[PDB]
């Protein structure tokens, strides 16, 4: 029974047959590109940094939000390590301009965060602090141990169960 | 014997027509909005979006797939997105929700049959569990054509699917 | 010990021996005839319909209240199908003039509703939506799956147990 | 859906009356003669026997008890007897059988309810198995109120009794 | 191997794909409509009754042929009950004009007879006399206990077995 209004479908099954959006582009668990660009272009201006080294700053922020979380203290600072030295940045632009929530704005790093949490597991065991605080004892699930992970149809069932365990 | 209803000695029912009055459950159900409430909504979104009488079908395709993976109770102040090839086309949700009487779920229940059909073909290429089942621990994959908020449980629905919806709900 | 006031019974056992009212005529689970007539004659006037086609409208309303219930939204509409077309009627006269409650006013259709919920089971399985929403999985009890059923001494024990299951 | 009978687009049945038309099985059954066939018989025997409109009831009492212990298919040329105290009053069977349409058994089926009642009271003093069960090896005594040729098996008849009649018959 | 005469099929598979007659319209277990109309219009004339009350007479006849059968004595009478009174009608027009057989002419009442043999089972047990004489001891099969039932693909296997038991 196709929907209809006035003797005409209100759908196109030609288009639909070939309309297949990925879940992480239609899903609301992740901010839209227009929202990501607004956040990125606002953090870039609020940090007095150009495109030359802004990507480098984003490497630290992602690695911070894997070890700390995506619900920080707005009146605080996120830390980056320039070798043995410490680099401190404000979290006002990070949280203020991250619409709707910083997790949705950080969900765009779910694939890279997954790579970096396994790319640092090679060689030596490594486990984010969103799993060490939430009682996770299995290193095989360290990949999925960060707040801004995107649960999709490709997520392992075991991974999709750690999250509900860690989230409670 | 049966006591047929009577007002002043006259049956208040027509039995010649009751025997031949078998409405499909969906047409008189209250989980679906009336076609007079769909037409008002449909036309309203055409007015708000300025989309012509053509091309609306393709906007309804984005909303249907969007309402499978997101839900039928979004924020009235947000924007739902549909993929124009590789880009992202954002539309406002105000006409969708403001003109959805009684609710968007009942307005979107008109797409239930197509919704399950869409999932199957999507699932006929690679696994596709709609987000409404991923955020609700729906683990069996066969019952992935019923993992959307605007599904109408009818007399033809598999009993499992019915039990599953009792699980996703709360 | 017969009741008495002043050395005379306050009962007539002659009459009583042969006073046997059916339960659905004395019971309060069903509106009185004077109340049914008032509701019927008010819905008839509020719908601008005569006796010629009012019975036909009542066929749809009963079939609606088997699939929806007897506690609807007063500021709403009940649907009837004139073939493939939809016929919409207000629920103001239905609920406003149904004293004490629309269920008591619709309890007069318990026998016919029972017939129509089994008369549509012949040929193809059919189950009201007051059982499909209230988790009923037995088709043999589809007859008794509507809000305005009249529980009498003739109700099967199994039927009288589905209702307490569906009612909670 | 049900296909109600129709001649030229009009149902050939009245449904307002079918719902309220529950005939007792005996009234339209064919194991019992019509009351228009009983009245003709009854009156005929009054004419043949010259018995008045009074005293016929007492002659029908002898025939009923006689037809329990003998059968409802006697010889048209015989005489059935009723006991007037201690003596024996013989009546001719010609009016009984000649005017029994379609048959005497169907004419005598009007006495079935009384017939079983008569046996019970008779059995409530000393054993009384009607000869129709003695010459047919009917051994259980409780089912002795159904051991007469003109009994009408209805929806209220005990299933045993029904099986027993299948045994007495042949 | 499609049938053919002279290099052309003698069938149309276009039509056939969508030619689906119900079994009770093609089957010979039931008289044709032209035969039913002839019988109905002959019984109507032979009974000195108009369309006003002919349907009422047909209610009694169906209920008679459920309790007696469809092979009666042509030189006889079928009984109807006008309350406590008896109404006698001839069986000459019923049987004389019922081509090919009265059962085929009464097969048109199979659906209604099924309804009325269950519509009288509600409330109190009821069993036709075509089952009480043919040794049937199961009330669940009382619906199918009449001579002019139409055995179709939708008949329950248990029902389709009572008939061969009752028919022998």
């Amino acid at each position: 029974r196709m929907p209809k209004s006035k003797g005409a479908t209100v759908l196109n099954l030609e288009h639909l047959l070939e309309y297949a959006p990925q879940q992480i582009d239609i899903s609301n668990t992740r901010a839209t590109q227009s929202q990501f660009d607004t956040w990125y272009e606002a953090v870039q201006l609020a940090y007095d940094i150009g495109e030359t080294e802004m990507p480098t700053v984003m490497n630290g922020l992602m690695v911070w939000c894997i070890e700390n979380g995506t619900s920080p203290n707005i009146n605080g600072v996120w830390v980056m390590m320039d070798g043995d030295e410490q680099v401190e940045y404000p979290l006002k632009p990070i949280v203020e301009n991250a619409k709707p929530t910083l997790r949705q704005i950080m969900a765009h790093f779910s694939d890279v965060a997954e790579a970096y949490i396994e790319m640092r597991n090679c060689k030596e065991p490594y486990m984010p602090r969103y799993g060490l605080v939430r009682n996770l004892r299995d290193g095989s699930l360290a990949r999925y141990a960060f707040d801004f992970y995107e649960v999709t149809s490709r997520t392992p069932v075991r991974a999709r169960e750690a999250h509900i365990q860690m989230k409670a």
